[PDB]
């Protein structure tokens, strides 16, 4: 109920929501139906339209007008946004010459530079050079301030997941808006776009940034507008509440437009209809600018221009229908469209099994246009598994593609509407969006490399002095955008120092079952060895320093000629294995004669050692080495890499990507990059929270023993960013691809596994990229602690994915 008789009066755009019953008058009432009787004819003016005109120029105040051009406008802060050109002889902004802003130029009263978020939707990131000839007020942004090439969204690439992420600085599963469309399991609830159950704040988790400012003190404008109040009352309700005492005014507001996104559904994302909604939001823009200039506050105010996600060419003809695949597609139900979700249709029917629907979707047609995973199997890039809102079952689609569960979905929801989606992977390059900082805060004419939309709302807060509530930025990791208010993070404290074991134990202590042809046997040479196994070579292999341990834990440093060691005393294995190889280097063979050898590490006690009667009795599980035997220095250093100490559990069908990987890839990188430094390890994720897992957690040993199985295999791979200097001997700034593998006892995944791994193991890899920090967080680990650059400049390093998408 809404007793909507009380009135609007003076409370148009009241930025305190009121209790029902009472009627309100706030930028959502039109939303929840609520608004007071009297809403739209005192808070909705229209009359006379939105711009000044000669005749209008000193006119006598008619408070009927959707804005003013009397002399008092000003003073009262509601002149159209044209006023002062057309009236007063001024420039519009856009005319402007742009003069860099060395300091906020603010009036008398305001404490801080406010911040404005222009948020657009559906703002692929190439229209701002395709689009740049009919949006001059974007392109005076974008070129005088500081932009990147464009801005990563988050998975899924869809609206509300993507505006609370910039919002929260979290990852959907974090925040919960997992999705436009939902079904919450323990609520029993679903959420829509339509319709009343997505107002329930229990959908809404993490803290947005208008809670972080009012909780600290700040005042904030309402981020959220009904969509049928015109995009010129949304600008001059802002222009307005910037004009309010010193006491009442906010420092942070947001505009958001629905466009371009709606016409791009329309029309596809370069339809010749794009032209005039693009344009029409650049004009928007203008106003906000000329409005700000009227007001002094041109020079004062922090604007940022970003977008959530792009937008790719999708029609109906491209649909992929689950009924060509599954006999029982009535026993499911899908969110479909861009990415599938899968669940049972009823909670009852005990014959749903989630194997053989995964089965039915695997590698079926020859080319198929999506991929079933398990959710806990997706790339863990997307981080999108820890949230009871999604499904267990997962459909990744090929961009420029639909799934529906059949054809009258399609059909009946028989010719086609729409040219445009978005929602795909979020690496794909259609799906891209824009990033633009103006003002005394952000850098002069900058260009900045591309960064992911959950590092914003650390900024956000820099920019208004907040402390950001935890968040998944790596606060820092965007201080070269910005001229002052840069944040000084400390690295963290490392937990847990290493032992360093030296020769304790007698070759007869083990009894690992392993054997080594190995009895071959020089005092020129006899100290040379022993001056490798005590770090001799170290300084080659371990360019960045070790790696901190975050967590407490037992292990040990163990030094080789070709590589250096963490090894975990509790997992029975490294937790991390450096090595360099450089452009000279040359790849070998396993020798015939080591071809099974496994040796015991006399450093390391035959209790934490692994043993090789586990893998015999394990039929499903094979080893690996970290370190590969392949690029050994010499005949006599490829020994190290037999220790046992030096072993993983591999599947068999991950080793024939893991054995790709180290014999082919490595040397390939070393070619192309002069040099690569490499960093492997074990992954443990077993309840797929992007988080290491402590030793209680592991679901899966080798048979009969404790030695842990991982779920994934990383590496890092750092090289010099100034290819002409080698990744040993570099000055400057570093360059550095990763990976996170899934170690899964089939290669379901990869379609064409069948065929020579030159035809698939790097796709796989690709699809599999990580950023060093998604490392971190999985492993405990802090890597690059001991290099000569900044620490900001680290934290924009370990932020980098390598994406393999072309221009
Ligand atoms: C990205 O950044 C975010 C934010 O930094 C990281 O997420 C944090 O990760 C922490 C560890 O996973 C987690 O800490 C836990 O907090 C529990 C209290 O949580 C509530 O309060 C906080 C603070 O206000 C609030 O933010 C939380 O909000 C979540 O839950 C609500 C639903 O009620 C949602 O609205 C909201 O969207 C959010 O959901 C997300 O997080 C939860 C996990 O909290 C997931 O389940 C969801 O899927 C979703 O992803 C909460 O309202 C606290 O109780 C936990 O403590 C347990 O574990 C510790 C281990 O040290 C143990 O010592 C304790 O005993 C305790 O265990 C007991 O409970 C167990 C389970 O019932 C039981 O098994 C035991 O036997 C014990 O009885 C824990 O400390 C923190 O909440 C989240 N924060 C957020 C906002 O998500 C995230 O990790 C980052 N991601 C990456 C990849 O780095
Ligand atoms: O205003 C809207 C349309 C809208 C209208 C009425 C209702 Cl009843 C609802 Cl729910 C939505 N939307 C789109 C979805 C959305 N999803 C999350 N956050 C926001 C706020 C926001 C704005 C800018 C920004 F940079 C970050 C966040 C937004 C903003
Ligand atoms: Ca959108
Ligand atoms: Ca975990
Ligand atoms: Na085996
Ligand atoms: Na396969
Ligand atoms: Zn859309």
């Amino acid at each position: 109920w809404t007793a909507t008789s009380g009135s609007c009066k003076g409370r148009c755009f009241e930025l305190q929501e009121v209790g029902p019953p009472d009627c309100r008058c706030d930028n959502l009432c039109k939303s929840y139906s609520s608004c007071c009787h009297d809403f739209d004819e005192l808070c909705l003016k229209t009359a006379r339209g939105w711009e000044c005109t000669k005749d209008r120029c000193g006119e006598v105040r008619n408070e009927e007008n959707a804005c003013h051009c009397s002399e008092d406008c000003l003073s009262r802060g509601d002149c159209c946004t044209n006023y002062q050109v057309v009236c007063k002889g001024e420039s519009h902004w856009v005319d402007d010459d742009c003069e860099e802003i060395k300091v906020p130029e603010c009036p008398a009263g305001f404490v801080r530079p406010p911040l404005i978020i222009f948020s657009v939707d559906g703002f692929r990131a190439s229209y701002m050079k395709k689009g740049s000839k009919v949006m001059p007020n974007i392109e005076k942004l974008r070129s005088c301030g500081t932009h990147a090439p464009y801005m990563r969204p988050v998975y899924p690439t869809k609206t509300f997941p993507n505006l609370y992420t910039l919002a929260t600085g979290l990852y959907p599963e974090s925040h919960g808006i997992v999705g436009n469309s939902m079904y919450d399991p323990v609520f029993d609830a679903s959420f829509h776009l339509r319709g009343r159950e997505k107002f329930n704040h229990r959908w809404w988790g993490g803290q947005p940034l208008w809670i972080t400012a009012t909780k600290q003190g700040v005042r904030a404008g309402t981020f959220f507008w009904s969509v049928s109040i015109p995009h010129e009352r949304r600008i001059l309700t802002i222009l307005q509440w910037l004009s309010l005492p010193d006491n009442e005014r906010p420092s942070v507001y947001a505009f958001y437009s629905e466009q371009p996104d709606f016409s791009g559904h329309k029309y596809g994302p370069f339809g010749p209809e794009m032209t005039n909604p693009l344009r029409e939001i650049d004009k928007t823009v203008g106003q906000l600018m000329d409005g700000l200039k009227q007001l002094r506050l041109h020079r004062c105010v922090n604007v940022i221009f970003v977008g959530d996600h792009g937008m790719e060419d999708v029609t109906c003809d491209r649909t992929e229908f689950l009924s060509n695949y599954l006999t029982n597609v009535d026993d499911i139900t899908l969110v479909p469209g861009t990415l599938g979700r899968i669940r049972a249709k009823s909670i009852n029917n005990s014959k749903y099994d989630p194997k053989t629907i995964i089965a039915a979707l695997t590698c079926k047609k020859p080319d198929q246009h999506f991929k079933p995973y398990m959710k806990q199997h997706l790339p863990k890039r997307l981080h999108y598994a820890n949230n009871r809102r999604i499904e267990d079952i997962h459909l990744l689609v090929d961009r420029r593609w639909h799934v529906a569960r059949k054809p009258l979905d399609v059909y009946k929801k028989g010719k086609c509407f729409f040219q445009g989606d978005h929602g795909f992977d979020n690496k794909v390059n259609s799906m891209q969006t824009v990033f633009v900082g103006y003002g005394p805060t952000f850098k002069y004419r900058t260009k900045v490399p591309p960064f992911e939309n959950i590092e914003l709302y650390n900024v956000m807060c820099d920019l208004l002095g907040l402390k950001p509530a935890p968040n998944n930025g790596t606060h820092g990791s965007l201080n070269h955008l910005l001229r002052t208010n840069t944040f000084r993070p400390t690295m963290p404290d490392e937990v847990s120092r290493p032992n360093y074991p030296g020769i304790m134990y007698l070759q007869s202590e083990f009894d690992l079952g392993c054997t080594c042809d190995d009895k071959v046997e020089n005092k020129l040479e006899e100290l040379n060895k022993r001056l490798h196994t005590k770090g001799s070579t170290k300084e080659r292999h371990l360019l960045y320093g070790r790696p901190a341990v975050l967590y407490r834990t037992s292990y040990d440093i163990l030094y080789h000629t070709d590589f250096e060691s963490g090894y975990s005393e509790i997992f029975l294995m490294p937790l991390w294995t450096s090595y360099t190889i450089s452009k000279q280097a040359e790849v070998s063979s396993i020798p015939e004669h080591l071809t099974n050898c496994v040796r015991p590490d006399v450093r390391v006690s035959p209790g934490f050692s692994q043993n090789c009667l586990a893998y015999k009795n394990d039929k499903q599980m094979s080893y690996g080495f970290l370190f590969p035997p392949y690029l050994s220095s010499s005949p006599e250093a490829k020994y190290d890499a037999f220790l046992v100490t030096n072993m993983v559990p591999m599947y068999p069908a991950f080793k024939r990507v893991w054995a790709y990987f180290q014999r082919v890839l490595v040397k390939k990188y070393a070619s192309e990059r002069n040099g690569v430094n490499v960093i492997s390890g074990p992954i443990f994720d077993y309840n797929y929270d992007g988080l290491r897992d402590t030793e209680d957690e592991i679901k899966q040993y080798v048979e009969g023993s404790s030695i842990p199985v991982p779920t994934h295999y990383y590496s890092i791979i750092t090289s010099c960013l100034d290819f002409t200097q080698p990744a040993d001997k570099c000055d400057g700034p570093l360059s550095v691809s990763s990976f996170i593998l899934p170690h899964r006892p089939d290669n379901d995944e990869s379609c064409n596994s069948s065929e020579d791994e030159s035809k698939w193991v790097e796709e796989l890899m690709k699809m599999h990229t990580a950023r060093v920090r998604d490392i971190e967080h999985l492993t405990g680990l802090d890597f690059y602690r001991k290099t000569s650059r900044s620490y900001s400049e680290i934290l924009t390093l370990k932020t980098y994915l390598h994406t393999y998408e072309s221009e």
